[PDB]
């Protein structure tokens, strides 16, 4: 039974027979790493006294998938004043009020908060709706907005699923299937933005005519990702159609920096709302598939395994992202060497750190036992 019932999380690490004390201590740091004061790692930059953003250091800009990344890893580690930073500088430059898309959050912004766009991003929309639900618990919704947390999450959970009745908008999810889609105004999906764990809880939190909505979409989830993993490999596209074949029209129907946060996805749930046979044996094949590969050869691959001569161009995440999987299969054949490959990874450095060190840090949380669900 997942951590959702029991309220005990599992420290992999500890039961791999690494030491409280070193697992602590490589927690912290890797936090420190982040959002400490350390130029050749962080991905976080306080500005003011009330703002603050995660860089995505490869293409110089900020994205609602990092600052909703940051939310999240804020208030795991009960720092609501870099939660509250990072959120009021959403909500100053991303929110959007005008335009089709006017209820979510522009995608990316330039570092002045100049819009790069008013499209938004699904998989940000959704982690900044639990990371509220979570700081509402944690610390209380506060007075003015918009600290208002709950209130802020259940507002911004009614448009994802109501947009469109009113006007002009559009849904995050297709009402008729239950799934999220890739972009408000396209008909296709992508894998790695399948959250079930998140959708169960939504269940529980979000504006009650929503409730069974929610179930509803966290089960067509877990089915979707059945038919989206290769059966022999378990890998899984960057996006897909909703029959659950690859949509490679412009180059993201193979395995590549979307798709490893599949495994992460599939060991969180399995952590909080419990293992499944399936999911053993999706990450079971992962890991499979990567037994036989060194870190530095990391590929891109077709789903079926095929190489490209295109070297992975975020291959700590997938490491990081790997490991993680080992919370549904903690008796996987390849779950020891995964997460001991992963402690002995550094956090990255360089220019192309930013996606890296984001599912660096999720992987060390919840293999530690500190990726957990705050509730009321
Ligand atoms: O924003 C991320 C980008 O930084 C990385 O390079 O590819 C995956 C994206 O999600
Ligand atoms: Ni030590």
């Amino acid at each position: 039974e997942g951590a959702f019932y029991t309220r005990e999380y599992r420290n992999l690490f500890k039961e791999f027979g690494y030491s409280e004390a070193e697992i602590q201590e490589r927690v912290k740091d890797t936090w420190e790493q982040l959002f400490g004061d350390n130029p050749e790692t962080k991905i976080y930059y306080e500005v003011g006294d009330d703002l603050g953003y995660l860089l995505d250091t490869g293409n110089l800009d900020v994205r609602t998938e990092g600052m909703s990344y940051g939310m999240m890893m804020a208030v795991q580690m009960d720092r609501k004043d870099i939660f509250d930073r990072i959120w009021n500088w959403t909500m100053k430059n991303m929110y959007m009020t005008e335009g089709v898309h006017a209820g979510y959050f522009a995608w990316s912004c330039q570092p002045d908060g100049t819009k790069n766009s008013w499209g938004p991003a699904p998989d940000g929309e959704e982690y900044f709706a639990l990371a509220l639900f979570f700081a509402s618990h944690r610390w209380g919704d506060g007075d003015e907005q918009p600290f208002n947390y709950s209130e802020q999450a259940r507002k911004l959970l009614h448009t994802c699923v109501h947009n469109g009745e009113g006007g002009p908008g559009h849904p995050m999810w297709n009402r008729d299937n239950k799934l999220i889609k890739f972009i408000p105004e396209v008909e296709f999906s992508d894998p790695s933005y399948h959250l079930p764990h998140f959708y169960e809880l939504f269940s529980l939190w979000a504006n009650e005519e929503d409730r069974v909505f929610w179930k509803e979409a966290a089960e067509a989830s877990r089915e979707y990702l059945k038919i989206a993993c290769h059966p022999e490999t378990g890998l899984a596209p960057e996006y897909a159609y909703y029959d659950g074949t690859p949509n490679d029209e412009k180059g993201y129907g193979h395995f590549f920096s979307d798709s490893y946060r599949v495994a992460a996805n599939i060991g969180l749930d399995a952590e909080w709302f419990g293992g499944s046979e399936w999911s053993a044996e999706e990450i079971n094949k992962i890991q499979a598939f990567f037994a036989d590969k060194e870190p530095e050869d990391y590929r891109r691959y077709k789903i079926d395994g095929e190489p490209f001569e295109e070297k992975s161009l975020h291959p700590v995440g997938l490491i990081a992202t790997n490991a993680m999987g080992s919370l549904a299969s903690v008796d996987g054949p390849y779950a020891k060497a995964n997460v001991d490959l992963f402690w002995n990874t550094p956090v990255r450095t360089g220019n192309r750190r930013y996606y890296d060190n984001c599912l660096y840090l999720f992987a060390m949380l919840a293999l530690s036992g500190n990726f957990k669900i705050w509730f009321p």
